[PDB]
């Protein structure tokens, strides 16, 4: 098993922790955050979106005991002091949002970890990987990024469509759940003014991490795709609305068949496929990072189509963080 | 003064009523619905979205007294019995959703009205008129339709873009407020299964009335545009997300300049233009039916762009119902 | 195995169905509602509040196949035509809200069922039974009512407090999730004007079924308790806020000890007890019909206290419908 | 006119600013916060809850120009450096939540202001005042507190009830809108764990400032009243649910008459009175700090009653901050 330390116990850190409980290949052995262990235990035990933790959580001597296993709890501000080697950590899930460059994330390796996976898009040239788009390009790097949830939805779908029909150009929108960066009522957000406005009251235009990341994980599409977001008052699950022009003419049935074939074969567990009358809550807990909604999309003609794909922006991305941890450990 | 009877006191009927109070050329003299006058008064006085009625509302002898003026109240199921001539009604705002064909709406003329404006898309070939798209094609018809709110947002924007740059093809999404056809918790909706799912919990894919209507008010765009909707948990205000391929190359600044010129000139009061960091609640009460959001849109290249335009689906549409009543009465 | 037919596939009918899957003593063999089998299957499979159905759902020959078992589907408006004997139904879960009197519900017995459990308060003197209040008073009746969800929260708590300390008088509020009787935006509700106002926008004062029912299942408290509700914009889970004057002085720790003892002893699985920092979503899926929140309540003095108890108004009530079916079948 | 400086441009500071625009007796001449003037202008111009600012807002040379009047903008962390005398400030509205003791708030007087009104409950013995409860006790103090919104709702009602009928003991609940201290999704709130849980998803038990403040502004009720709160997913407007035992027997009609008499006389503009079928949005913008809801309350008997009173927790409190400023300046 791969021993993992989580740095940062926010939404991603906690859902990564829960996802790792259900996997035999990865074992969380340590968590670092500026939260007391008893408060960590509370945040783990109770979740408004995903329900009660499936297992036992004890606090003993400042550490967590989860399903009888001891999890080392620390509260280090400087990752260089984390002594990851003292708990045999192989890979660090870097989930604070604060260490998205090589120089900052490398402190985990100085502290004894072997590799680091950033749970967000890198801010320098640290390479990004998206399962179903470019895991096979990984080349042994000791620090990597799993991109972002929206990129994990867009890229697998864009790859199937491009590989089969040729994307000339495309624009996308994600209609995106409210997240922790937003405000409950109009409040200060000096670097993103719209993003300070009351989240439960508003449709809020925003920028998406996918516009900059998708051409990095699929270089053949660089400069051919961009987009934006609308944040809306739901607590989880988002949807990509991808408008593409195709080089090869394809009927909507042919598009469905290509997506379905990828979902049942090469991209199984990454790309999903449904023909049901689904809505966003039907993907709360979804592990696939891109679930194609066949009935929701619409074609104007054989070369211009709007495609719809769902993603649980918490669960899918967290599971693929673990997939990236496993992949770089092979 | 144009005397107007309102048939149906749902959301559109009540917001048309409020908007008519601010116009000197139109006076509401009668309302018909299966509601007691005291309940009509309550629904007019208090509005969760638009606040308290600006004026006085009294019930006297089974009728409404609004700002001191008597409004005749009736509860006729058959419009042929409405006796519109007894209150001097010129134009009926047909707002029940039940009489969207010539044969049904013409019962109002048999009942003494001179003209009818349907407050929804016609179900037969009753002509639709949308301000900023084709009011100038009106040619004396006594029964007309104002299309739908989404069509009133999309059509003025599509016209400016097509007239200046040529829309080869386009696909649109409206991210749309919850409406009265939706359900508070998962409930029966046998003709629209997704639409029965709990509105406050979900992003809900849906169809839009604008996909059929836009090519009818702008025949030059027939077959060139279609789209879909996502219903989201907000109570009012929606946004059109229009992705178009252009015949003539246009930079995003050139597109902005053209839209602003239309908003400040010919289409003033219909098309609006902003460069501010707006969110949906900033248009609660907006009278313009299409407010272009310059900063929210994004161009992939000089011939492929995503344009964003806001609309208060209650207020803008209701004001343009009144504009159409005035226009056909000239 | 008790064979059960469900009449009405609304929220209670569908959550009773799901809960029955986890019990070996009760098997659903038939469902009646004015829904096609494929639409019933969709409503069972996908739930915005409770997630995807845990099992397989297929439609075969107009009937449902659930976890491999055939469920007879019918669409009879008149319960006398339900032919319950043809599927060996023992007890009917009468969940339509339309047959809450002896004369109407007894049509199920004419149609071949042996007993009926109404899933709402009876409108005549059909006896109500609430687990943790008066199941032990059941004495062979073939038609009974399980009262309402709020009554199932209030009555077990009121009984423990009254039995130990003596309720002289009490007043309660339930802060209550939105339900299907409410409206998504301000709409017609001529028999309950406040209840027509947009559910997601408002705190809405309302009446509660528990104000009439509690004195019926606990006659010793008749005339000693009443209350009201506020409906709020959550999709499920509600909370009782009970303010009582006590005959016998009791400190808050003594009250806690008494409630905990009942939750751990006689009323285990009915009354729950927590000292954790819980919020409403922590009870989405809760089977206990009354979970006492020790830290939320507050005592003014040893004879005047405010007690707080949570309930999943869908899940707890539905499970106790099944408990009542089992109890009357003993 | 009284010249006022606002310290802190959060919800209270901004709604105080808007309220002062409509008053001739008070003129805002300066605002201090760590926000650029252009961002202050944006937060003032657009409000999700209260709509667009009624007036003009310009930014010039780092200062605000509002309806043509210059407002001095500063960004001082230490209030001792604010030079309030340079803009002739009489009274400071201390709205940061950070300076709720004599020693901290007195820095404004060192900086040249004459008096300070804290827009929250004091943390030391700085005296609190609530209009309709104890403004007439003000005795010239140069630093005062306006208590909190819930205390401004509870105290005027409790005073009428106690003065007329004698409160033996009472317990209250406020069902309270979401506020800026809450989180959009489950997040860190280490001093109030429940308060970190996702605000739009949950009913959240909480503590209320009124439990400690009400006996301070009405000493005759000290030790006779306390309570708690439930935070719910609405963006503004809250409601007090007051359960009281009365010394003097009073029918519910007698209680209504006493409240109505106070609302129309001595407490006019503080206590309001309605018999309408109201819901929370009907008080968005309400200036009265306590609006009694006659039809919502319920009496068990002539000495034990539940009373309901609404408050716009932003608008009412902000207007009474201005009232306190005017009162201490007499
Ligand atoms: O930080 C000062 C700027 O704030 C706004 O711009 C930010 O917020 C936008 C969303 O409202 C983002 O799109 C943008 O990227 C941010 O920089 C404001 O629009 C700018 O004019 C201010 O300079
Ligand atoms: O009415 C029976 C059909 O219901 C569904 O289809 C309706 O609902 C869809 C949204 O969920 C609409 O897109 C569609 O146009 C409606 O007809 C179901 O998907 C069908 O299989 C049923 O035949
Ligand atoms: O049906 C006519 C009456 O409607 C209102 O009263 C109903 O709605 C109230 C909630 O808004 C309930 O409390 C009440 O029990 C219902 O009867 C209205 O308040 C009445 O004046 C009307 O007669
Ligand atoms: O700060 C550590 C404590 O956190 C919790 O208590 C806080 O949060 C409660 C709401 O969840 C408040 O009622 C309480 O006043 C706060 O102190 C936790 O319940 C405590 O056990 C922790 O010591
Ligand atoms: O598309 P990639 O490069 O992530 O590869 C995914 C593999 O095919 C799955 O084993
Ligand atoms: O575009 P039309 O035909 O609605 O004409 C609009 C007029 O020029 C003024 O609104
Ligand atoms: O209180 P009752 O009468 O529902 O009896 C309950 C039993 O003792 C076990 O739940
Ligand atoms: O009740 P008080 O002391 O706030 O006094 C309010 C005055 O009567 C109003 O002028
Ligand atoms: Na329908
Ligand atoms: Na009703």
């Amino acid at each position: 098993t791969i021993k993992v330390g989580i740095n940062g116990f926010g939404r991603i850190g906690r859902i990564v922790f829960r996802a790792a409980q259900k996997r035999s290949d990865i074992e969380i052995v340590a968590i670092n955050d500026l939260l007391d262990a008893d408060y960590m235990a509370y945040m783990l035990k109770y979740d408004s979106t995903h329900g009660r933790f499936d297992g036992t959580v004890e606090v003993k001597d400042g550490h967590l005991i989860v399903n009888g296993k001891k999890i080392r709890v620390t509260a280090e501000r400087d990752p260089a002091n984390l002594k990851w080697d003292e708990v045999g950590v192989d890979v660090v899930a870097e989930a604070t949002g604060l260490f998205l460059t090589d120089e900052t994330a490398r402190k985990h390796i100085t502290a004894g970890a072997k590799k680091v996976v950033m749970t967000g898009p890198s801010k320098d040239n640290t390479p990004m990987f998206v399962k179903g788009a470019n895991f096979d390009k990984y080349a042994g790097q000791d620090i990597v990024s799993n991109a972002s949830c929206t990129t994990n939805c867009l890229a697998p779908l864009a790859k199937v469509i491009n590989d089969n029909f040729g994307i000339i150009e495309g624009l996308m929108t994600t209609v995106h759940a409210t997240t922790a960066t937003q405000k409950t009522v109009d409040g200060p957000s000096h670097k993103d003014w719209r993003g300070g406005r009351g989240a439960s009251q508003n449709i809020i235009p925003s920028s998406t991490g996918a516009a900059k990341a998708v051409g990095k994980v699929l270089p053949e599409l660089n400069g051919k795709l961009t987009g934006m977001a609308f944040r809306v008052p739901t607590p989880n699950v988002s949807v990509v609305d991808l408008t593409v022009r195709l080089e090869k003419a394809a009927t909507y049935e042919q598009i469905k068949a290509a997506v379905k074939a990828a979902a049942e074969g090469e991209m199984k567990g990454v790309l999903g496929y449904t023909e049901d009358d689904v809505v966003s809550t039907d993907f709360n807990g979804e592990v696939c990072t891109s679930v194609f909604d066949a009935k929701a999309g619409i074609a104007l003609n054989d070369n211009f189509v709007k495609l719809v794909s769902w993603y649980d922006n918490e669960t899918g991305y967290s599971n693929k963080v673990l997939d990236l941890i496993a992949h770089i450990s092979k």
